[PDB]
């Protein structure tokens, strides 16, 4: 795609602030995040109509009550952000979050073990997830691998039953840029998988470019600012 | 302007690679730059049809012969990048480059001395530049000032007779982003002055966004990559 | 302490490369780390006589056989690096690594829930660790808190029965610098707890400075370079 | 040298705060620096006994009166920080500063033109400088070149009549670290040239390590903090 292609595609897909808001997974995954910050995250998600609230396992559970009351979908990260705890540990972690009402999981598999291990690991998590009717997004840290390796990873995710593939944890890499988004999307979309872009998305512009590049969902810890920035540059 | 506004404005103005190449001030201002590098810069500027080649005073002089032969317009930075040498020094520097054939000057005034001082100083080099029919672009390091102060600097530049105002040196600040570009453009355009965006412009998308925000000229040390990036994202 | 004080204290404690190597927790906690990399880490730990090898739960388990064969002590990070999975999850994770032979745990508690919560949580893993005669190092992300808050965290760690307190995860903060190390040490040592410095320790000089500031143990992903750098600056 | 060597050497040379203060060239070379900041720089230089005040040409001239009254030696940067204005322009610049009372010049030659050009250029500046009994420090941007090239540069400076060689402009590179300081010192000292380290020196510790590595003079824009940091770590 050309530069013009990505800009035009973004414009074709985001006609209104509501369109953008509906694609944003409002996130809070900071070592400093308090219960108060989490409450504010969920309330604002409802206030602005964001796709869902993304939290760590503990806060997902603690805030599930309020989220249910306000009708805010909850997404929890799993084995995040390093992803090198054993499969059993991630399942116990996913279980507690699923039992609490979380309907989506942003999973970090043990990527460095290779495509086959990722397939076996993700399949195990998707299995638990399906029993709750939960959606699984697989974080692939795309900036770390070449295309051949990213393809193998996307394919293992597909074969595992995953719905969406995510570009980055936003910790070890950043994947909110058009190039990284396109690298993942050019592989995921043909297979019918959704695409989530995350990492450094701070402006409405950043958001529109990511969508134009192929992202279906926008992950960001600055959801409100991204939305306001979309409406007005300054 | 909204995020959509700047994207659309960028698309409306840059329909072809030629349109882009025509607005690009291909630059080389590095402590590592060699004569060989400069020859390559000027030759490729000719190859790609870039707006001009931007160089330091010494290389502007050394390459003037080649530039003339290949029909490449030359632009020299003056008092770059700190701008705290006295006017007398800057005038001697400009005089030498003008004597060599440079038709544009990207001047860094002693900004921190205040709007009035900038007015007097720029009025001086503009007077000199005019005798050679050369254009003057005033670098204002926009990211350093609030809107009130930037307006004062833009106004002084206008009063002094300058043609264009530039967002940044790319050294002490980076002003290639849409917000910075708009901040300057919103003030300068109503006054009939041109706007040049510089600082961190590495992709074709960066270029299109800067133009959409109001930049007439794009300054970049990666002219070739920006152009190729414009044609193909990856 | 004065700058001279920390330098002198560092020199007084590290007379030989062996003294240094003996205080180094050779670490590998990367999303890119492969089994091969881990084998190399453990083998070189043996070669250089490093204090132990620090790994993620999965690799701690996979390498336990080799580690035992080469007589390399194993330390696993727990709930690393964000620490916001519930205690139950962290306990399962620790249990598996302890079952494999790990004798030390570098634990990341859910710091942002407050001192009291940290006390209860750490008391839990310490109880488990004790049944295996394993040592527990509590990561406090010192750079994130003021002295009053850090003191509260140090005190909770002490009350919970932890042996050592660690300055940082090396991910959300970097705590290998003398100031951070002293901030922690000034609080922990008077309480009889050990101090581990981690985050950005790349040179032998970084190591000596951290020890001079009060670090008993040095955590680093560049163990070999730190040692060689200790022997020769260049 | 070993890590211990550099720490011990620093301690041998900096026994008191006064020792450190006497080696510090208190600097202010910011695009934001105002006349008020400059006055404060000079007053404090006297207050703490720093070696001298380092300023841009314009401020050197504007503050010379006060500096003379307080007995504060003045050092001006020349052709700083890019160094690619012609020799004649730098001489006019050096002249105005010398005529004002500046007794030291921190010169940035056009390094990328090669050793021979640097020799011819520096000789020209040293010539003007000697007539005022002024000292010349030649900035070599050491981090940019290999040892062979740095040696050629140090030798051209020596042959040119320069007194001191400086590691960095602090703009295009940073040379306050032990490694970079040693690289320059191991070449300069045998030839009897002084050594100035600059770039990122913010702590008393940073200062002591640089001296231990061979720096005779410490350039820093945080002179007061470096000195206070030397006396007390926190």
């Amino acid at each position: 795609p050309s530069a013009r292609d990505i800009l035009q595609q973004g414009l074709d897909r985001l006609g209104s602030p509501e369109d953008l808001a509906s694609r944003i997974d409002s996130t809070l995954l900071s070592p400093r995040a308090t219960e108060e910050d989490v409450r504010n995250l969920v309330r604002e998600a409802s206030d602005y109509g964001f796709r869902c609230a993304v939290l760590t396992p503990v806060y997902t559970v603690k805030i599930s009550g309020l989220a249910e009351k306000l009708g805010v979908k909850l997404c929890s990260v799993i084995g995040f952000p390093l992803g090198q705890a054993p499969l059993e540990v991630k399942l116990v972690e996913a279980q507690t979050v699923l039992e609490a009402g979380a309907t989506e999981l942003d999973v970090v598999p043990h990527l460095s073990l290779g495509p086959e291990a990722v397939y076996r690991e993700v399949s195990g998590i998707v299995k638990l997830a399906k029993s709750y009717g939960a959606v699984v997004k697989v974080i692939l840290e795309a900036p770390l691998w070449d295309d051949k390796t990213l393809s193998l990873l996307v394919d293992s995710s597909r074969r595992a039953g995953a719905d969406i593939v995510k570009t980055s944890t936003g910790v070890y890499t950043k994947g909110g840029d058009p190039v990284t988004v396109f690298r993942l999307a050019s592989l995921a979309k043909p297979l019918g998988m959704g695409v989530k872009a995350s990492g450094g998305i701070r402006s409405g512009i950043d958001a529109v470019l990511a969508v134009g590049a192929g992202a279906d969902i926008i992950g960001t810890s600055s959801a409100v600012k991204v939305l306001e920035s979309f409406k007005s540059l300054v």
